[PDB]
């Protein structure tokens, strides 16, 4: 299925920095014994600040990503938070319209705005890991749980079903040499919450990490972000959220209970929750505030809509794919989701 596999940093820069080369190494080496040939796309190891200060050259390697015809799947390095600033480079013009086709597309967490970029252009994407965050495992081997869905992923082309893992893990606190052949620490997984609603409910699936679409519509952390989504129309229309399911992420900021609640409730104000099917929530990393957000969303989350918390997708280890765009059969009693690529 995957021969060729293009590396793209689209949000942070860090993979081309001397500090985590030894990361990086590990991560190409690992591609390479699961039957790839990883390249690097042009100015993906360029560095933080390169990457930063040049958001068209991000743009320019996702545009050569999709118009390679030899690049079989493309993998995005890590998030950051910043990639909307591609918009102009990628829409003004059609630019990336030009060459978009169907190629697989993984990545997460400011990725996020780049899988609103791609669902607008009719593509169907794969949210959940990333190059550095889960190819790139320190230990002796990928996450088992982590590695399931990825070797999937290259083989077929597809992923069919997710269930929840055994175990979680904490996320490391040294990631230096030094860590290489060590275990995070691991944790007893307790499995899909059904917080209300309906155990089984289906749609098509969209979303991704709750600081990324809240920087849609707030504009504290980049002052021209609701500008720019509004300009190029990045949130779908709420006829296109309309029976879908909606996940929901969050990320190593670990934001507080009362800024988690102004998030939904800001999402709220859109208009999302009068039309999904039901909403997917990920367990938040570390469990930080695990207890807290249960709550949040039992506070806020309109009544009718059926809730799936502690899924293994987002910010917390090992880490589910789930593919966006492809009908979804959520059962919460059994514990799987089920996906039909014909409907
Ligand atoms: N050097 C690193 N190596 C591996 N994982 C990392 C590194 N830096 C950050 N992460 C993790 O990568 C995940 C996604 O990061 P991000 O895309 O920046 O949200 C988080 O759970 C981070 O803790």
């Amino acid at each position: 299925m995957v021969s060729t596999i293009g590396i793209v940093s689209l949000s942070s820069g860090i993979i081309g920095e001397d500090f985590v080369k030894h990361e990086v190494d590990l991560g190409i080496q690992r591609l390479k014994d699961l039957g790839l040939n990883p390249i690097f796309l042009p100015h993906s190891l360029k560095g933080l600040d390169f990457i930063k200060d040049h958001p068209e050259a991000r743009a320019e390697d996702l545009i050569h990503a999709f118009s390679d015809d030899s690049i079989d799947m493309i993998l995005c390095a890590i998030g950051g938070d910043d990639t909307y600033r591609l918009l102009p480079y990628l829409f003004e013009n059609d630019q990336l319209q030009k060459v978009i086709k169907q190629k697989i597309f993984l990545g997460f967490s400011d990725t996020t705005m780049n899988h609103l970029m791609l669902h607008k252009l009719g593509i169907k994407t794969f949210y959940g890991q990333s190059f550095l965050a889960d190819i790139c495992e320190l230990d002796k081997e990928m996450l088992a749980y982590s590695l399931h869905y990825f070797k999937e992923l290259i083989e077929t082309g597809r992923i069919s079903e997710i269930r929840p893992s055994d175990v979680w893990y904490e996320e490391r606190t040294d990631f230096s040499p030094t860590a290489l052949g060590t275990p995070r620490v691991s944790h007893t997984n307790t499995g899909f919450d059904l917080l209300q609603g309906s155990a089984q409910f289906e749609g098509k699936i969209l979303g991704g990490c709750l600081e990324s679409l809240y920087d849609i519509f707030d504009n504290s952390r980049y002052a021209d972000s609701t500008e720019l989504c509004q300009k190029y129309k990045l949130f779908p229309d709420l006829s296109d959220w309309e029976g879908k399911i909606l996940l929901l992420e969050t990320s190593e900021e670990k934001p507080k209970p009362e800024d988690f609640k102004k998030m939904l409730l800001t999402l709220k104000d859109t208009g999302i929750f009068a039309v999904i099917n039901g909403l997917l929530v990920g367990k938040p990393m570390d469990e930080t505030f695990h207890d807290d957000y249960k709550e949040a969303l039992l506070d806020i989350i309109d009544s009718n809509i059926p809730i799936v918390y502690n899924l293994n997708v987002g910010h917390a280890t090992p880490r589910a794919i789930v593919p966006f765009g492809v009908h979804a059969h959520v059962d919460a009693q059994e514990q799987v989701i089920l996906f039909d690529y014909n409907k």
